[PDB]
C-alpha cells in the first residue's frame, strides 16, 4: 500500500503520509489571469537545449520519465526569474482519462488535456538530491498539451511507450531533442510552489507557458494505454495522474507579459 491516484490512494490522502500536502506553497495552483502581475523586472527565458543528451525513459508507476545526463551543463536554464543556472534532469507528463482534463495547473479555471514538466535543479547544490531540500533548489518548467494537430517532435516519445507500458520498465532512449517540444512564445508566469507528487516539497520555482502546444488526439490516446501496475500485475490504466489545484495562500502569480 501506498500513494497513487485511485480512490483509496488519492491525492485527498496524501497529507496522511506527507503532511506538507497541506503547506504554504503546494503546487499546482489556478492561475486567474486577471489577478497575475505583470513584472517588468522579470527577463526572458534562456532556453539553452542544443548539447541536451537524453538517456532513457521509464515507466516509474506514476508516470514517464525521460532522463537526461546531467553530470555538465549539457540543457540548462536560465534568465527569467532565477539565480543561476539549473541543469535539465528529466521531464515527465500528466494527462486524463478524457481531452476534457489533464493538466494540473489551470488557466482561469481552464484545464487542459496534459501539462508538460522539465524539471531542472540548481547547480550551485551540486546534485539534485541536496537541491530538493533548498526552496530556490528546482525549476520546473510547465507546459500546456491541447488536443488538435499532431506535434512531430512528440512522435518519437510515442512510438516507444510500448515498451515501457508496465511500472519498472525502462528503455534506451538516446538521441531526443526537448526543443521540438516547445511552444514558440517564450512569455511565461511564474510563482513559488512544490513537486506535485509526494514527497510534495516546496523547492520549486515555478515558470508556466502561455502558449499551449498541441498534440493529436491518437497521440495523447497512446499515453492512456500505459499501466500503472507492474507486469503480471491485474492491469489499471495509467490516467488522470494529476494533482487537483491547490490554494494560493499568500503568494503572488507574476506575468512576463500583459
Ligand atoms: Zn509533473
Amino acid at each position: 500500500h501506498h500513494w497513487g491516484f485511485g480512490k483509496h490512494n488519492g491525492p485527498e490522502h496524501w497529507h496522511k503520509d506527507f503532511p506538507i500536502a497541506k503547506g504554504e506553497r503546494q503546487s499546482p495552483v489556478d492561475i486567474d489571469t486577471h489577478t497575475a502581475k505583470y513584472d517588468p523586472s522579470l527577463k526572458p527565458l534562456s532556453v539553452s537545449y542544443d548539447q541536451a543528451t537524453s538517456l532513457r525513459i521509464l515507466n516509474n508507476g506514476h508516470a514517464f520519465n525521460v532522463e537526461f545526463d546531467d553530470s555538465q551543463d549539457k540543457a540548462v536554464l536560465k534568465g527569467g526569474p532565477l539565480d543561476g543556472t539549473y541543469r535539465l534532469i528529466q521531464f515527465h507528463f500528466h494527462w486524463g482519462s478524457l481531452d476534457g482534463q489533464g493538466s494540473e495547473h489551470t488557466v482561469d479555471k481552464k484545464k487542459y488535456a496534459a501539462e508538460l514538466h522539465l524539471v531542472h535543479w540548481n547547480t550551485k547544490y551540486g546534485d539534485f538530491g541536496k537541491a530538493v531540500q533548498q526552496p530556490d533548489g528546482l525549476a520546473v518548467l510547465g507546459i500546456f498539451l491541447k488536443v488538435g494537430s499532431a506535434k512531430p517532435g512528440l512522435q518519437k516519445v510515442v512510438d516507444v511507450l510500448d515498451s515501457i507500458k508496465t511500472k519498472g520498465k525502462s528503455a534506451d532512449f538516446t538521441n531526443f531533442d526537448p526543443r521540438g517540444l516547445l511552444p514558440e512564445s517564450l512569455d511565461y508566469w511564474t510563482y513559488p510552489g512544490s513537486l506535485t507528487t509526494p514527497p510534495l516539497l516546496e523547492c520549486v520555482t515555478w515558470i508556466v507557458l502561455k502558449e499551449p502546444i498541441s498534440v493529436s488526439s491518437e497521440q495523447v490516446l497512446k499515453f492512456r494505454k500505459l499501466n500503472f501496475n507492474g507486469e503480471g500485475e491485474p492491469e489499471e490504466l495509467m490516467v488522470d495522474n494529476w494533482r487537483p489545484a491547490q490554494p494560493l495562500k499568500n503568494r503572488q502569480i507574476k506575468a512576463s507579459f500583459k
